[PDB]
């Protein structure tokens, strides 16, 4: 049962890889993943998506200790990327890098899961 300090940092780890990431052209995947639209002008999102979530929410959530286990944040990236997969068109730059954002904390997460 690791600490929820020592929990803090992996979390913290697992987000800066996402936040860190590059496309080829040197965009940041993380880019149109950080803020959630606005409810004034997007209406329709919020329709539609019935739990949203952006990457400063789940920041957010690793500062206050929400987070009890790396598989509760792993569940917040998986409805991160599939809100986006839902709300936008499949092949998409934001559908790939949904998928993008996934398999970098995956990565990561089995990075420092196996390392010995
Ligand atoms: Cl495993
Ligand atoms: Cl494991
Ligand atoms: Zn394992
Ligand atoms: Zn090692």
């Amino acid at each position: 049962s690791m600490s929820p300090a020592y929990l803090k940092e992996i979390l913290e780890q697992l987000l800066e890889a996402i936040v860190v990431a590059t496309n080829p052209s040197g965009r940041l995947i993380s880019e149109l993943f950080q803020k959630l639209p606005s409810k004034v002008q997007y209406p329709d999102y919020y329709a539609i998506i019935k739990e949203p979530i952006d990457l400063k929410t789940i920041a957010q959530r690793i500062q206050n200790g929400s987070y009890k286990s790396i598989h509760a944040m792993a569940k917040d990236i998986d409805l991160l990327a599939k809100n986006a997969k839902t709300y936008n068109e499949p092949g998409s730059q934001v559908f790939k890098d949904a998928n993008s954002i996934k398999k970098i904390f995956y990565m990561k997460k089995a990075e420092i899961e196996h390392h010995e």
